[PDB]
């Protein structure tokens, strides 16, 4: 069984075996996550282009890389949105158990620039929790907001 727990901190300090960015599916660089995984791991953008809903894994700069591109809730109806959002976290999923990968590092996918400005946090914890629990591996959910934090801890003790 995965074991889950919840960080406030820059996902890019990080202390487990793989992390999960919160890519687009072009693969750049801009605002969020992406920018902290390009500025302490450059190389792992390389050729990480990947379509919505689904994961690219990449080994650079010491580090296990997994591309997941969530939604953006602007460009998808709400259902759409909801489907892509859980194929994404089985597409992390999948590489984590195939990879033998013992712990991961995760944001919460969709729940900022594309969350189409609604509270997304809910929504998105429980498509990470249904789909990573079909691994092995240590969770450690990163979040940089004390009420986010609070929220996760709250949703993972409940279980
Ligand atoms: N350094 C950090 N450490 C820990 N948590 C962080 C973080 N930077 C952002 N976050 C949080 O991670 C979540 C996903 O944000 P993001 O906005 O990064 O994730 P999405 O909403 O999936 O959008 C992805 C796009 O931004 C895409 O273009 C990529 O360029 C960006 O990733 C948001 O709740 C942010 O508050």
């Amino acid at each position: 069984a995965p074991s889950y727990r919840v960080r406030r901190a820059d996902i890019s300090g990080h202390g487990e075996e793989a992390v999960v960015n919160a890519a687009n599916a072009k693969g750049t660089v801009s605002d969020g996550v992406c920018r902290a995984v390009a500025k302490k791991w450059p190389s792992s953008f390389k050729g990480a282009a990947t379509p919505v809903g689904t994961a690219k894994m990449i080994r650079a700069d010491g580090m296990t890389v997994i591309h997941a591109v969530g939604p953006n809730f602007s460009t998808v109806t709400e259902a759409e949105g909801d489907r892509e959002l859980a194929a994404a976290y089985r597409a992390v999923a999948s590489i984590i158990s195939t990879n033998n990968i013992k712990s991961v590092a995760v944001p919460l996918l969709s729940t900022g620039t594309f969350s189409g400005g609604k509270d997304r946090v809910m929504q998105s914890l429980n498509h990470l929790f249904t789909a990573l629990d079909a691994t092995d591996a240590d969770v450690v959910i990163y979040c940089r907001d004390k009420n986010w934090e609070k929220k996760i801890q709250e949703a993972i003790d409940r279980r």
